[PDB]
């Protein structure tokens, strides 16, 4: 008697991620007027502002995609 | 008797991220006016101002992407 | 008696990222008219500020792409 | 007398890990009230440690803060 | 009298890990009350130790605190 | 009187690490309030260790803060 391997697998798979904004129309967007006033206001302390009439904030830190293989062909241990 | 092993494994597969701000369509995006008027004001501490009509922000920590193949062919231990 | 061993694997795979801003049209953008005014005002600590009509900001400290391969053939310890 | 046959042979192959996305936005105001110490006719006949003060503070923001401890000891009569 | 064998041999695959998306947007404000110490005719005939004090504060914010701790020990008569 | 054998041969290929995507954005704004120290007719008959301020203040923030402590030892009669 007499012995034939053909270890022979294909691989053909997608491992795709898509995150965040995308494919997106965005038709004529318009921002209101934006009017801020401000009189003998104290601040004793941190001041964080943000003022704007439109804005677009895409934060991704997601996504993350992997792929393993391990495999082996054991002949006799 | 004799003994063949034919080893051909293959790959052909993706691994791919697409993250943040793709494929968008912004069309004539219009701005606000913005106005900002301040008077008499203390500040005792630290202030910090982001004043903007129209903002596009894109941050991407993430889409990080990786393959690991392990292979091997044993004979006889 | 006689043994043949054909170790012979192929990889044509792809590792790839797309991280950001990609393939985006932006068509006439117009930041509204910015208008900042002051008066009196007192700062007694760091002041950080940021004034503009129409900013596009991208960051990326992701995407980062690796692949790995380890393979052997072994033949009677 | 037969002999004292010691075999101290320990194998570590451990991992002590941490992955961290973002460590941030920390807004940390601490803060002392008034300390009044008053003494009149003390005695002291040995060491006198002593600490005054309004404030003692540690801020401590490692990326990673992570430990391994280890004691090995071996001890003969 | 017969022979005395001892074989100290631990084997450690062991694992101690952390993953965080974020860790952030932390607001402390610890506040110590005044204090106030007064002290008339007392008599010390050995060590002092003496701390006064109106906050004492730690904080501690690791991206992972992560700890093994191990004692290996052998003692032979 | 029979031989004594000690082999001290341990191991260690333990790894302690650490990932972090951003450490930042940290307003640190301790505050000691006032100290006051009055005394009269002490007697202090050894050593004196005194410490008097109204702060005291770390502020650590390491891009990895990771520890490794090891103690081996071996003792005979």
């Amino acid at each position: 008697g007499s012995v034939q391997i053909v270890y022979k697998p294909v691989d053909l798979s997608k491992v795709t991620s898509k995150c965040g904004s995308l494919g997106n129309i965005h038709h004529k967007p318009g921002g209101g007027q934006v009017e801020v006033k401000s009189e003998k206001l104290d601040f004793k302390d941190r001041v964080q502002s943000k003022i704007g009439s439109l804005d677009n904030i895409t934060h991704v830190p997601g996504g993350g995609n992997k792929k393993i293989e391990t495999h082996k062909l054991t002949f006799r241990e």
